[PDB]
DNA sequence: CGCCTCCGGGAGAGCT
DNA sequence: AGCTCTCCCGGAGGCG
């Protein structure tokens, strides 16, 4: 019942991966159109409920790493 | 207490443009997509309510259409 | 028919 | 503005 991107409470399988609603819509938005997203740390930011908003680059990386994809 | 505009049963929200109950939503989608041709056994003016709605899909469909229901809404 | 679960996705409200 | 994230409602696939 835990999101594989941020460990918040998961709402189901979204875009192929067990995720929360937050990460589901974050990903849909990130994966379409152009976004810079630059990490301010060392591309290993902590992405949990409290901090996931801080680094969209690291959050997006984790989405991809977990296997999220539009085709699913 | 929100009432389906087609059959007066308890509405479940705004479906296809119109405040309807779940059964009317489901019925409407099926009616439009099976291109169903229904025939009224009366005078094209049946009472459509929770029990009677089953009797006359012709009149139920007509009412759905007259209320503004549309799949693209 | 009337209902169910599951998931995509728009609206919009509220941040920053 | 851009972004976040929950309220609704859509289809698909299924069941009694
Ligand atoms: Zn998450
Ligand atoms: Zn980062
Ligand atoms: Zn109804
Ligand atoms: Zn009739």
């Amino acid at each position: 019942k835990l999101c594989l991107v941020c460990s918040d409470e998961a709402s189901g399988c979204h875009y192929g991966v067990l995720t929360c609603g937050s990460c589901k819509v974050f990903f849909k938005r990130a994966v379409e159109g152009q976004h810079n997203y630059l990490c301010a740390g060392r591309n290993d930011c902590i992405i949990d409920k409290i901090r996931r908003k801080n680094c969209p680059a690291c959050r997006y990386r984790k989405c991809l790493q977990a296997g999220m994809n539009l085709e699913a």
